[PDB]
């Protein structure tokens, strides 16, 4: 019911500003926050910050003086920003759409591709094994540990298949999203979180990522790769 496309180029040169937009289609909303979230090769996801549907912004403090998200509401666009890149800033762009008043959708653009040639505290999610393999058939268990608490309301998983975006898979530590057989579950507490499919099929074949916003900035594990046997 929100639909999100990102564009900007492709490439980029450093020390050179990256502005890339994201144009917000779909159905009207009345609340919520644009936020612009990245991944880099090798998979691991960042959170660069967001705009309100009142034009309030959160930026990572890890960016914070190179970064600005704006709105063209005529347009019903909203933009990035980021000045000075390098390459470290290579990655794949997603514009993602959330609301509060509901914690069981979030929205996530196609995202685009972007290569190149402040004082602050973050939770570790730390998923492992980083890879496994299990054959179908069997119970499956992924598991996430947080460096520090997090509140098990703002503890979610995401799941991930080459090619596409991530995808809302668990809320509020145990709750299944949309699209999500219910083979799935998922439990934990504090510091220490699971994910669990009973019975593993073909496709369930993915990189799973947990991710917490209990604290500021949000963060992503660095996810588990499931493949089959
Ligand atoms: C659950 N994923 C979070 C990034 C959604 C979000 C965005 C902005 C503000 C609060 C919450």
């Amino acid at each position: 019911e929100v639909q999100l496309q990102e564009s900007g180029p492709s490439l980029v040169k450093p020390s050179q500003t990256l502005s890339l937009t994201c144009s917000v289609t779909g159905d009207s909303v009345t609340s919520g926050y644009w936020s612009w979230i990245r991944q880099f090769p090798g998979n691991k996801l960042d959170y660069m910050g967001y705009i309100s549907y009142r034009g309030s912004t959160y930026y990572n403090p890890s960016l914070k003086s190179r970064i600005s998200i704006t709105r063209d509401t005529s347009k019903n666009q909203v933009y990035l920003q980021l000045k000075s890149v390098s390459s470290e800033d290579t990655a794949t762009y997603y514009c993602t759409y959330f609301d509060s008043d509901d914690y069981a959708m979030e929205y996530w653009g196609q995202g685009t591709s972007v290569t190149v040639s402040g004082g602050g505290s973050q939770i570790v999610l730390t998923q492992s094994p980083a890879i496994m393999s299990a054959s179908p058939g069997e119970k499956v268990t992924l598991t996430c540990s947080a460096s520090s608490s997090v509140s098990s309301s703002h503890l979610y998983w995401y799941q991930q298949k080459p090619g596409s975006s991530p995808k809302l898979w668990i809320y509020s530590t145990s709750n299944l999203a949309s699209g999500v057989p219910a083979r799935f579950s998922g439990s934990g507490s504090g510091t220490s979180y699971s994910l669990t499919i009973s019975s593993m099929e073909a496709e369930d074949a993915a990189s799973y990522f947990c991710h917490q916003w209990s604290s500021f900035p949000f963060t992503f594990g660095s996810g588990t790769k499931l493949e089959i046997k």
